C-alpha cells in the first residue's frame, strides 16, 4: 500500500531511509508522500511531531510508525536494527490510538496538538481567567499554562510537576507556569485533569496578545478574546507490531535502559 | 423506602438528624439502618467516609447523601438549611457514580477506598518494588506511597502534588511521599494514573510489616507478600437533586466561597 | 536633609507625595532627586524597585523607605495613613541593610538586582552548562534559571519553588524553570542557596543569544559568552522607624492580614 | 594523638580497621574510644552519624574522618583505597566546621542533629501553631514538619523539596511534610531558612504526643508543651586533608561520579 517515510535529515536516518525504500521496492508497497496509508519517521519524537503535524488532515486514514536513530523516544520506539524486520511485517499488524487536543484562538483558528499547547504573555504579565465549562474557576497569574495530552504528558507537562497519564485514557491535563499565590491572587496549584467534552476556556484581562504553542511550534497571536482547550474528537493512530507497554516506555525513558 | 442517618455526634448534627427523621415521618419513608436504600450523612467528610465503609457490602443498592455542617465537603455538598427540601425531594432524583479502589493485601485481604490507600513502613526504611502489570517499574525508596481514587485527588492526594482528577474518569493516581533520588535510588517522582484493568502491585524487599491506610482506617500489616492496587468493580451511588459540579466544588473548596 | 519622592502615578499616590511634601516643607528638608539621602517610594514593590534602580550608584548614600497604596509589599511596608509620623520621624531612625546580588554578562555589562535575575532562552532550547567556583556542576536543559536574593525569595523564587531565606543571610539562590529530566538529561532538582564570594557561572552549549531579566527590566542579549552571578559587595539601605519583622511580613503578604 | 575508630560491622569494614589500626600502631597514635582527639567512621553516612552522636559531649576535642566502604557519602568522603595515606596524613590537616542544630522539647529535654530533626504525630491528626521568635506565623496541618542543618539538606529535607544550603553558611532550614492547603487551612507552603539566633517554636493544638525524630534516633515524646528549634552554639569538625568542595559532592551524589 501507499507510504512515505520522513528523515531527521542527519546521515544516520537518511541512509536508514533509502535501505528501507530499498527493502519495499522488494514488496507491493508505492512510495507516495501526499496519501499516503502508512507514515514511518526516522530520527527523534521531533522529527514524529513533524510528521504528524504534515499529516494532521488525513489521520483516520494513516497508521504511524517512528524509529529512534538516537536515544529511546515515546513515539519513535523501534531500533534501527528492526527496520529490515518492520518493512517485512510492514509488507503484510494491528492498529492503536492515542488522543489529540484541540485548542481553538478567537479573535478563529482551530489546531491538533499531539503532546500539548501553551500560553504564555506577549512579554508583559501574563494573567487569564480560567473558565470551565462556563463557570469561571480562577484568575491565573503567573509565566503560563500547559494543557497536555496524555500521551505528551511524559513531555513539558511533566516537567511541570504534571501527572504521567496512560494514554488509553481521553483526557487533557492542565498544569501551572510559575504561578504567583498570595493573599490577593490564588490558583488551585494542584495539576488539573479534564475528561473527554468538558471545555477548559483561557480569557484575557489586560493584555490580549499571547505566544500560544502547539507542540513545536509557536505563533504570538494579537488580539485574542478566547483559547478554548478540550480533547479532541480525532486519534492519531499507530501501527503496532509487538508488545511495548506504555508503562515500560516511561520505565526506559526515565528509570533506566 | 427505606432509609437511615448517621450524625457527626455533636449538638448541631444530632438535632438536624432528629428534625429530618420527623420531617421524614410525614411521607411513606421507613428507617432502617440494616438494608436502607438511601444513607444520609450529617457532619463533614469524615462522617460521610464512615458512613460509606459502614455500609460498603450494599453499595450497589445505596444511595449516599452528604450534609455538611460545618464548611464544605467534597461529599457532603448539602448546606443544612436545605435539609427540608432535601426530605421533599427525597420522598419522592437521579444517582451518579464515583470509581473506588480495590486493595488486596496477601500474605488475603481485600479492601475498598473512597479516598486513597496509603503504605508506610513499620518504623524502619520504606523498600517496596513497585510492579506495573508484572513488569517491574521501580524501587521506591522513601516515607511511602499512596493510591487514589479520583474523587479522593482532593484529598491526600492534593498534599502530595498529585493531580486532581474529575470522578468521570475510571481511574486511580499513584503519588509518592518523600521518595530518596541520588546516583543509586531512583524513581520516576511524577504521580502516575493508571485507568482501569491496570494492576499496580507493591512487593517487599526486606522488611515484611507495613503500615497500610484505607481512607480514615489504618492497621499494621505483617508478613506482607504483595499488595495489590487496581480500580474497583464497584462503584459508589450519590442521589442528586441539583446540578453542583465537581469543579465547582473544587473552587468552592480552595479557591475561595 | 536632602530627600526625594517617587510615585506609582496614580491619583492616590501623586497626592499622597504632595502632602509629604508639604509636610517636608515645614522642616529643615531640600528636595533634591539628583543626590539624596532619602528616597521615599509610593506605590507597590514596582515603584520601589524602579526608585532603587534609579539610584542604584548612590546605595552607600541613601537609604530607602517604601509606602504601599494598596497591598502591602515587601518592600513598600507602610501604610499611607502614616506619612504625616514618616515625615515627623523623618525630620529627625536607623538602617538596616538587605544583600544584592551581580550579574555579569560577558561577549562585559553587570548588573545589580533587588530581587532576583533570571536567563531564558532567545526563542529556542535553552541549554547552559552551570558551573560552580569554577567546577561543572551540571548541563541545564529547561525554560531557564533563576537566581534571587534573599529578599527576592519571596517573589519569582518562591513561584519556583524556591525557600525563603531571611535577608539578614548574606546568600543568593538558584532555582530551576521547567528542568527537563529524563535518563540522559540530569539536573539537581533542588533549588541551591550560595554564599558570599561562590561565583555560579552559566556557559552556552549551541545557542549564544539569552533573554537575560533583572529585577522588572529584561533585555535580549546576543553572542553571550557567560553570565556570572554572585553576591553583592553593594548592599541596600533601609530607614527603620519601628520593628517590623521580615517573618511577620511574609505571614502578613502569604498567611494572612 | 588519642583515636578511635568505628564500623559499619561488615567484613569490609572491620578489616579496613584492623588495617588501619595497625598502620596507625607505626606512628605515635593512642587508641581510646573514651576521650578521642581523632574519630573515624568506616561505614556510610549512617556509621557517620552514629560516631557523630556518640561522642556528641567532646564536640569541641574531636576531629571526625568519615570513609566510605560504599557508596560516596557527604560525611564519608574518603575512599577506602586511601586509608594508608589518611593514616600518614594524620600522623602528622586543618579543620573545616559545619553548623548543627539544637532540639529543645519541653513537658526539658535539648538534642542535637547533624542532619535533621522532625515531628510527626502519635497516630492521628498533626497540627501546631508554629511560632518564630514570639510571633505567630502558621497553624501547620499535616503529616509533619523537618528543620535541616546545612550539611542536612542533602538528606531527608532535599527529598521534602527543600534547598541545598552550603554548610558554610549558619543556618537551619524547615520544609513541611504533606501539608493541607484550603480555603480553612493555610501554610505557606515555601521551605523556610533561617539565621542564628532565630528560634522557631511548635505548640500543639489538640494532640500532644508527637513522635520526634533526630537523625537516625526517634523517640515518641508524650504530654509536649513546646518544641524549640535552633542553629546550634556547638559545631562538629571535620579533618581536611585536601580538597573536595561542598558543590562537588553534591555533583557526585546527585549528578554523577
Ligand atoms: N521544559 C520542557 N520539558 C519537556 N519538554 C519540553 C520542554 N520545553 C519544551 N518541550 C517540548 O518540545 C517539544 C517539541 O519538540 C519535539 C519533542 C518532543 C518530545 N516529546 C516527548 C514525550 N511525549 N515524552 C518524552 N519525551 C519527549 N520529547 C523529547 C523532548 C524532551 C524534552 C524537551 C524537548 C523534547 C514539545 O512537545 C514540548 O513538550
Ligand atoms: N496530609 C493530608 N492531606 C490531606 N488529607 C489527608 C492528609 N492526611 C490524611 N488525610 C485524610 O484523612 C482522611 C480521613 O478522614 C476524613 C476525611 C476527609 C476528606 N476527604 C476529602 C476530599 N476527598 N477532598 C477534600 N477534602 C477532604 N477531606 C477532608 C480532609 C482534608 C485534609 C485532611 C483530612 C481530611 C483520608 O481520606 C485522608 O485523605
Ligand atoms: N511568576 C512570578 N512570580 C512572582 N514574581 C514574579 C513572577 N514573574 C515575574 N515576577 C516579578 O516581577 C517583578 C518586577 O515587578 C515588580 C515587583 C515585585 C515584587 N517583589 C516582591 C517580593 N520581593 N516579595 C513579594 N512580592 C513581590 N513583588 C510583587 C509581585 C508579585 C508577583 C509578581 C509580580 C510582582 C520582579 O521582581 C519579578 O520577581
Ligand atoms: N525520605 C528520606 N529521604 C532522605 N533521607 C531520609 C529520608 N527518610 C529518612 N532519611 C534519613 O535517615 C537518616 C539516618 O540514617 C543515616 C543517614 C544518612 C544520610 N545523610 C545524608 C546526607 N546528609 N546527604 C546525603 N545522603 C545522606 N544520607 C544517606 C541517606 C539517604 C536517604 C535515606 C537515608 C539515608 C537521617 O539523616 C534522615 O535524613
Amino acid at each position: 500500500m501507499k507510504y512515505m517515510i520522513t528523515s531527521k535529515g542527519d546521515e544516520k536516518s537518511d541512509l536508514l531511509r533509502l535501505n528501507m525504500i530499498a527493502g519495499f521496492g522488494e514488496y507491493d508497497m508505492e512510495y507516495d508522500d501526499v496519501e499516503p496509508e502508512i507514515v514511518i519517521s526516522i530520527g527523534g519524537d521531533g522529527t514524529f511531531l513533524s510528521a504528524f503535524h504534515q499529516y494532521e488532515e488525513r489521520l483516520d486514514e494513516i497508521a504511524f510508525i517512528g524509529i529512534h536513530t538516537g536515544h529511546l523516544g515515546f513515539y519513535a520506539d523501534w531500533r534501527p536494527a528492526e527496520a529490515d524486520k518492520l518493512v517485512k511485517l510492514l509488507a503484510k499488524y494491528q492498529k492503536v490510538s492515542y488522543p489529540l487536543l484541540k485548542t481553538t484562538v478567537k479573535y478563529e483558528a482551530t489546531y491538533l496538538a499531539l503532546n500539548e499547547s501553551t500560553v504564555k504573555s506577549s512579554g508583559g504579565p501574563f494573567v487569564v481567567d480560567v473558565v470551565i465549562n462556563d463557570i469561571h474557576f480562577e484568575r491565573f497569574r503567573g509565566d503560563g499554562l500547559c494543557m497536555s495530552t496524555p500521551s505528551g504528558t511524559t513531555a513539558y507537562n511533566k516537567s511541570l510537576g504534571g501527572a504521567l497519564m496512560h494514554p488509553s485514557i481521553e483526557a487533557m491535563q492542565l498544569t501551572e507556569m510559575a504561578s504567583i499565590n498570595n493573599r490577593v491572587y490564588r490558583t488551585i496549584g494542584s495539576p488539573l485533569v479534564f475528561p473527554k467534552h468538558h471545555v477548559v476556556s483561557l480569557q484575557p484581562v489586560n493584555d490580549k496578545d499571547f505566544q500560544i504553542s502547539v507542540d513545536h511550534l509557536s505563533i504570538l497571536h494579537r488580539d485574542v478574546q478566547e483559547i478554548r482547550y478540550e480533547v479532541s474528537a480525532k486519534k492519531i493512530h499507530f501501527a503496532r507490531f509487538r508488545s511495548f507497554p506504555f508503562w515500560r516506555r516511561v520505565h526506559d525513558s526515565f528509570i533506566e535502559d
